[PDB]
């Protein structure tokens, strides 16, 4: 399963490209700025199989409950309404989103120590870099 290594909270230390992958995403220009400005705390915990994501910010709080390889509803961030999953591979927890007729991927790895989201949309390559906190 997911590595215990993902385990615990982590900070948001550097973003690159979030801006393009929230235009990519439909988001509007106000919340954009408060986006770019956002440097969330995400908390990974489990119980059982059940594996939380929760994210935290002055601007959006979010959180998803999943089953690996087990489809769900979602809420993001920017209040899209998706069907989502979240599968491994080769140790990366990898998440897609679906919603009307678009999709977009959000993957998180380890490596060495740091947990790196590659979040990917038309094109568009955003990568954001957490510590453990
Ligand atoms: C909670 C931070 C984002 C706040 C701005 C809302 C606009 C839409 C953002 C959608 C993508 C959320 C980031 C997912 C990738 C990650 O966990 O680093």
């Amino acid at each position: 399963g997911m590595s215990d290594k993902f385990l615990g909270t982590w900070k948001l230390v550097s973003s690159e490209n979030f801006d393009d992958y929230m235009k990519a995403l439909g988001v509007g220009l106000a919340t954009r700025k408060l986006g770019n400005l956002a440097k969330p705390t995400v908390i990974i915990s489990k119980k059982g199989d059940i594996i939380t994501i929760r994210t935290e910010s002055t601007f959006k709080n979010t959180e998803i409950s999943f089953k690996l390889g087990q489809e769900f509803e979602e809420t993001t961030a920017d209040n899209r309404k998706t069907k989502s999953i979240v599968t491994l591979q080769r140790g990366s927890l990898n998440q897609v989103q679906r919603w009307d007729g678009k999709e977009t991927t959000i993957k998180r790895k380890l490596v060495n120590g740091k947990m790196v989201a590659e979040c990917k949309m038309k094109g568009v390559v955003c990568t954001r870099i957490y510590e453990k906190v």
